[PDB]
């Protein structure tokens, strides 16, 4: 249920701001960084919302006005779409599938241009949607650098060490409009998802629900994204989606959600909730141990399936032939 | 159609001695060793019956009496079955499938014991069937050694050189009863199949008919054998068997059939034709070239599929899990 803001300022959100879907869920635990149960969840690669890390405490003051003045004059990737769904697609893989035409259009612009184009839309009441997704880099201004350095690196660096993870891969700056949705997908890296402004509903599915969520082929641009339209699921093509069960939570300013590697997640900025701001923290996972302990974990089987698809594309000399060969291998032999 | 024996001795066989099957066929070419078309077929890895190689000319005099006196006192593998079908099974793989109970029973016996047990069956009119399949080795007697040395090694050694094949792997001595059948299967080595006594109907299918013949899993004992009962094909499980087209021939004494590597073959000793004797010649194929030329040949795709199944069994730690994972990879993603 919804949490209550301090100072009797009422519920920060209410259930009417959540989109409706076909599957059940149960809540992700919301715990203190000092709670041993929170450490055991992260250790066991299960999601947990940490409420008091102060991970991005300096960034809680961030809003569009502050950022525009201080984030510098670098280029920012801004996506546009006529729908609320911002399906991610790999442009490098767009050669393998010349019949894929994305629904989101990426435009590279300056931050003040992003703010203005957002102002125009709001002014003219248009229905176009924007999502700014840009990796933080050197080009940011001095005050953002100061904020960045003020993150709680003491806490997250200990997490990185305790879990044996690799190095910090990148921080993504995410600024979306109310109602924006990132469809279900999984990432190959560990993720601390640090909410700054507004509220995001996060729905996670463990890696052992691969069978229910039907990722695209590895060579398709939407590799790692679910083929299922959560708003109109085709149960004839995706029958096991009827068995999908999620882990759900709403993160607000100051919350950090641990999204373990290979865990599916569906992320939506609450309806009529204003703009949302997030910074994520992506780390390479721990190295695979020399002695493989059976039985394998679900995410290890996912990794095997990915490797098979990759190698089959290399060996055949064309990713389009992967499907036919795989069918030939199984029809009447393993099904 | 049937060939006519020299000396006006009538047709060596007639169509009534062939079992009836559901698929069409067209004849394998019967050519002279000196015919350039025969060399081009072997070069292109297509089957051909060579009528005049003299490959096993010294062995044409072989019969049971001669062999019993001279083949020595080594052990011979003799298979028994209540059916005409002698389905091959790998005993080393019988651990992976503890629910597989073979229909053929292997007994290790002396050659005179093989002749006697065959005599008893004939005497009592029993319906039990035997198939002697034993690799020729050092234990054979002096007269068999003389015959073996008299094979046409000049011709076959040139074939081995011209085609870049590996070394001779083994010679199999095959002695079966009339009506005996070796069900459809493919071998990973090149094969010159040298008929000595009696007649065998050989039905071959190219490697690109993998989809129609439904081999067992690689880890099953019947790896490389077809799952289709040629006498009662289950078209619900094996629908593409209705599209199978074979290459057919009957080999007699003095014929040599080139069975290219990975080509399916179904071999049956003609009905009411007496005992059959064959010696085959298995060679490792040429090495795979460093630069892979696309498009791939059919047998290369078969090799890829085999390797995937093998690696998936190693990686998962259990061959029984290969099927489930492969299904998970494809359901709703590549089909
Ligand atoms: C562009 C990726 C951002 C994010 C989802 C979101 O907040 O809309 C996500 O999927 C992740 O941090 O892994
Ligand atoms: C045991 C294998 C013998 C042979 C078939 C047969 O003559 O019954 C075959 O399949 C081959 O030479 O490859
Ligand atoms: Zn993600
Ligand atoms: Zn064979």
């Amino acid at each position: 249920e919804p949490r209550e803001e301090a100072g009797a300022l009422g519920p920060a959100w209410d259930e009417s701001q959540l989109r409706s879907y076909s599957f059940p869920t149960r809540p992700i635990p919301r715990l203190s960084q000092s709670d041993p149960r929170a450490e055991e969840l992260i250790e066991n690669e299960e999601p947990v919302v940490l409420t008091d890390t102060n991970l991005v405490y300096p960034a809680l003051k961030w809003d569009l006005e502050y950022l525009q003045e201080n984030i510098g004059n670098g280029d920012f990737s801004v996506y546009s779409a006529s729908t609320h769904k911002f399906l991610y697609y790999d442009e490098k893989k767009m050669a393998n599938f010349q019949n894929f035409k994305p629904r989101s259009n990426r435009e590279e612009m300056k931050f003040h241009e992003f703010v203005e184009k957002l102002q125009d839309i709001q002014q003219r009441g248009g229905e176009e949607r924007l999502y700014l997704q840009q990796t933080l880099n050197d080009t940011v201004g001095r005050k953002i650098v100061m904020d960045f350095l003020g993150f709680n690196w003491n806490w997250i660096n200990k997490q990185q060490g305790k879990r044996g993870w690799g190095q910090l891969t990148s921080n993504l700056l995410l600024i979306g409009m109310e109602g924006n949705v990132t469809p279900a997908h999984y990432d190959e890296q560990q993720n601390f998802f640090a909410q700054i402004k507004g509220y995001k509903r996060c729905i996670l599915f463990p890696p052992d629900q691969f069978e229910c969520l039907y990722p695209y082929p590895v060579h398709h641009p939407c590799d790692r994204q679910s083929q299922v339209d959560f708003d109109n699921p085709d149960y004839e093509r995706f029958p096991n989606f009827q068995n999908v069960v999620g882990y759900e939570t709403v993160v607000g300013p100051g919350d950090v959600l641990y999204i373990p590697m290979y865990w599916w997640h569906h992320i939506e900025s609450l309806l009529n909730g204003g703009i949302t701001i997030t910074v994520n923290f992506w780390y390479k996972g721990a190295p695979t141990p020399k002695r493989i302990e059976y039985p394998l974990k679900a995410h290890q089987k996912v990794a095997i399936m990915r490797n098979i698809e990759k190698m089959l594309g290399e060996a055949l000399g064309n990713p389009q032939e992967v499907g036919p060969l795989l069918n030939t291998m199984i029809k009447g032999r393993y099904n």
